[PDB]
């Protein structure tokens, strides 16, 4: 599923991401824009052989099981395929664990390089929320 901006803002809010660990909703919407272009089915292989999955590009090295990341963990206790669903519940629940992990949203390289220190509220501007 390819979400619209406001449509995702609304779904993220409903799943309790808004100001989760102090990160305002625009942060999450901005991260999803630049991680996945709002596409739940996005996948990208990393040079280390791990793969990033879903609207928030969650990595198989630590967070989910894809059966081909030798030596990896599954700290979200999910198949990485769960992160590609049209329903964002699994991705949200897993993101909440990640952002609790110690470095906050810096875990998302795209957030650090494209969202952090920008006007992230712009990503929710005009949305009925
Ligand atoms: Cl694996
Ligand atoms: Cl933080
Ligand atoms: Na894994």
């Amino acid at each position: 599923k390819v979400f619209g901006r406001c449509e995702l803002a609304a779904a993220m809010k409903r799943h309790g991401l808004d100001n989760y660990r102090g990160y305002s909703l625009g942060n999450w919407v901005c991260a999803a824009k630049f991680e996945s272009n709002f596409n739940t089915q996005a996948t990208n292989r990393n040079t280390d052989g791990s793969t990033d999955y879903g609207i928030l590009q969650i990595n198989s090295r630590w967070w989910c099981n894809d059966g081909r990341t030798p030596g990896s963990r599954n700290l979200c206790n999910i198949p990485c395929s769960a992160l590609l669903s049209s329903d964002i519940t699994a991705s949200v629940n897993c993101a909440k664990k990640i952002v609790s992990d110690g470095n906050g949203m810096n875990a998302w390289v795209a957030w650090r390089n494209r969202c952090k220190g920008t006007d992230v509220q712009a990503w929710i501007r005009g949305c009925r929320l």
